[PDB]
């Protein structure tokens, strides 16, 4: 990373895949999943969804490196479920900082 950073943790977003199976599938292991999200300052630009689609990429990439380095690797469904959890959290982490620009 070397620029991009980590702010706050959250609650685990209860995702909806539409299958209660896949809810509880994540939910059985959810403590092992991510609980904070990697973002960067606006500085120049911002979007509504596309910088979130950037931030999600970084958080999964990091976990696919620095925790995969700890032996703890993931499958693609594990990634896709993370992408959801991380996007959900990134929406709030974006909005929290974005509201502070508005408050200026």
């Amino acid at each position: 990373l070397g620029g991009y950073m980590l702010g706050s943790a959250m609650s685990r977003p209860i995702i909806h895949f539409g299958s209660d199976y896949e809810d509880r599938y994540y939910r059985e292991n959810m403590h092992r999943y991510p609980n904070q999200v990697y973002y960067r300052p606006m500085d120049e630009y911002s979007n509504q969804n596309n910088f979130v689609h950037d931030c999600v990429n970084i958080t999964i990439k990091q976990h696919t490196v620095t925790t995969t380095t700890k032996g703890e690797n993931f499958t693609e469904t594990d990634v896709k479920m993370m992408e959801r959890v991380v996007e959900q959290m990134c929406i709030t982490q974006y909005e929290r900082e974005s509201q502070a620009y508005y408050q200026r």
